[PDB]
């Protein structure tokens, strides 16, 4: 009757010899071992007990992983592994200083929202490497159930604990670092609870006594590192966001991205062919055209897709025809074909038509605004996204434009006595709706005066009904697109003054900027006389 | 294992490995009695059934196309001329143009017949789905799996049935949108 112990029970005690299991597991193991010795092989509970003891002994209970860090060395690792993220490194070094007084780990939980292709997942690896800390990743994008994170009922046959516990086993961790991908993209289902379970993951006091369905024990992890990723602020659940340590990451400028590609992406890519690193001929010139053709997107995702394929092509060829240092002329040969055209395809802008800036999940983008005549009464017809907030902002803009006209040029009654059609592209968040307020006005006055703007001028601003300008969100992301599209001048609200000066270096030089409080100012700027 | 057999021929893109593996792994977690298991199996079946990176061969000639055009229909001097222009341009590049092709005329003139003839000319697989009188975008994009009798996008369907990456699709009655 005890013959069944020799087969499996032997492996349990040997793995547990070093483990110092907590207070709750004192009585659990005693109960489990006693049952396993006396229950038959054909018993359902025997199989469950076998699986339970196998998991408990595999879990790093009480075997401490020695967290070692150095202030100066950690800083260097960040510099070495990644380019940019200046603010992020500072913030992370601030954490290191915090932990050093505390004489132990600190359970500050960070998140980086913003455009993709910034390297959120890779930054985490470097942080972990700098902190000599073990790392694992969750994808909340597909998180749908609590039974995913907390496991299934122990009683149920063939049950398995949650992802966090699976993480605990595999990495042999006591002080883990955790990544949480796409917090904003939480899945749904009949168990809509994982959204609120993320809240449980936030507070260290709820991380402590974190119940697992299979382990029949609350799991005590306190003061543990976590990193999260997102796209835009609004999409994150409010109760999570309010306590979460919200931090932004910026996009990449042309020359910034070029150096990144050469220095990091190419060597990582060159690894995947494995051919000799020196006398590589992926010079700036080759990459400059890759920028123009593929890299309309703010991040490096499309560049990475291209470059990785460039070196994959090289690998094949080691044994496929004479490459003869295959890796400007032969750009189209090696890749295939050009794709993208000039962004400003009507640099000679029609009257009634102006371009502005808007923000999107994928990154900052340039959006065009067109007005058209459809030919007492007079009306504006609005098209595009049919969201109510777009309509009301336009109505405001429409009326102010009329108001502006009646004092500036009382003789003209173009806008007053006509039906005008207006179109706006779909690439706008709710907050971007107001953001493109003045652009409409300009377009309307452009259509009314029948003259296009001072050439190559972009702009972003909400307009009051009496014409004063109001603050807008996402200045960082919007400015990138402006420089990308190669605008001469940007005019912004006075209250947005701080944000621009605080940006990266590269974007600042070669851009004319004026700060505005009232639209009267923009009128004179946009139209010389 | 059977999904792996399906994936053996129709290999998914490199970023889809994780999605496929994740679904298959959690299928192992879900009991075959659970509601989600049945839905999961459908999702995986639909995913694997798509001919990812798999396309039937295309052998073609402009002169042969004219012979097909002549034998299938009489007349349409201008129409034959117009369509051979696109065939010529497509042959030159060896790939599909950015610009797309549409035909207008009286009902029963043979607009759909031309489409069938072009497919036969190119030795190309053919499918047709109608957009005449539709008002719901969800008809195009399908519905999420939680819907009772979950049904995907029509475009996804036609790709699956044709068992190719490069099918000839007739999107009829675009005017009646
Ligand atoms: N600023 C940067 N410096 C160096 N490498 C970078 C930078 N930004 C991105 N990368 C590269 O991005 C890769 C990973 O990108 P990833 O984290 O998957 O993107 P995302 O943050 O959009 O999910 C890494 O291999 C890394 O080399
Ligand atoms: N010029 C033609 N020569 C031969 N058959 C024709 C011709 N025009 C139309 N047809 C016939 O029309 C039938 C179907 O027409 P269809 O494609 O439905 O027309 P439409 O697209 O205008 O509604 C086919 O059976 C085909 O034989």
């Amino acid at each position: 009757e005890k013959d069944d112990k020799d087969a499996i029970e032997e492996k349990f005690r040997e793995r547990l010899k070093e483990l110092v299991v907590p207070k709750h597991v004192m009585d659990v193991v005693d109960e489990e071992l006693s049952k396993l010795g006396l229950l038959d092989n054909h018993s359902s509970e025997f199989n469950v007990t076998r699986n339970y003891l196998d998991w408990l002994t595999s879990i790093p209970w009480g075997k401490y992983s020695n967290e070692n860090l150095d202030l100066a060395r950690a800083q260097a690792v960040l510099e070495e592994d990644h380019y940019g993220m200046e603010d992020v490194k500072k913030r992370i070094l601030e954490f290191i200083a915090v932990s050093q007084l505390r004489g132990s780990t600190q359970g500050k939980i960070l998140c980086f929202y913003g455009p993709p292709g910034v390297g959120k997942t890779s930054i985490a690896r470097s942080i972990a490497r700098a902190l000599n800390r073990e790392y694992f990743r969750f994808s909340v994008g597909g998180m749908t159930d609590v039974a995913e994170i907390k496991g299934h009922r122990w009683t149920y046959v063939g049950a398995m604990p949650g992802k966090i516990i699976q993480c605990l086993k595999k990495t042999k961790t006591e002080n883990p670092l955790i990544l949480i991908d796409e917090v904003d993209m939480i899945g749904r289902g009949y168990q809509g609870d994982p959204s609120s379970a993320l809240l449980e993951l936030l507070d260290p006091e709820q991380n402590a006594n974190f119940l697992d369905h299979y382990l029949d024990v609350p799991v005590d992890l306190s003061k543990v590192l976590f990193i999260c990723t997102a796209n835009v602020t609004d999409t994150i659940p409010e109760p999570l966001r309010d306590r979460m340590e919200m931090i932004n990451v910026s996009g990449y400028v042309a020359q910034e991205k070029l150096a990144i590609a050469e220095r990091y992406l190419v060597p990582q890519a060159r690894a995947l062919c494995g051919l000799d690193e020196s006398k590589a001929k992926l010079s700036s010139d080759v990459l400059t055209l890759l920028i123009k053709q593929y890299c309309r997107e703010s991040g490096v995702r499309n560049l990475q897709k291209q470059v990785e394929k460039v070196l994959r092509k090289s690998a094949y060829k080691i044994v496929s025809g004479e490459a003869e240092s295959v890796e400007p002329e032969n750009l189209q040969d090696f890749v295939g074909k050009p794709v993208f055209t000039v962004e400003r395809m009507y640099d000679v802008t029609p009257p009634g038509v102006v371009m502005g800036l808007a923000w999107t999940a994928m990154g900052g983008s340039t959006l065009f605004v067109e007005t058209s005549l459809r030919r007492k009464d007079g009306s504006l017809e609005v098209t595009g996204q049919l969201g109510e907030v777009m309509k009301e902002s336009a109505r405001i803009a429409y009326t102010f434009a009329r108001a502006f006209l009646m004092q500036h040029a009382p003789a003209n009654d173009y806008l007053v006595t006509s039906h005008i059609h207006l179109h706006v592209p779909e690439g706008a968040t709710p907050k971007d709706g107001p953001s493109a307020g003045c652009t409409i006005v300009t377009a309307l006055l452009s259509l009314a005066m029948g003259r296009p703007v001072r050439q190559n001028l972009a702009m972003t601003g909400e307009v009051s009904l009496t014409g004063k300008i109001l603050p807008v969100g996402g200045i960082k992301e919007k400015t990138i697109a402006a420089k990308r599209a190669g605008v001469t001048c940007i005019v912004l609200p006075a209250e947005n003054k701080k944000d621009f000066y605080d940006l990266a270096a590269f974007i600042t030089e070669g851009l004319e900027v004026h700060f505005v409080e009232h639209y009267r100012e923009i009128f004179d700027i946009a139209f010389p006389d």
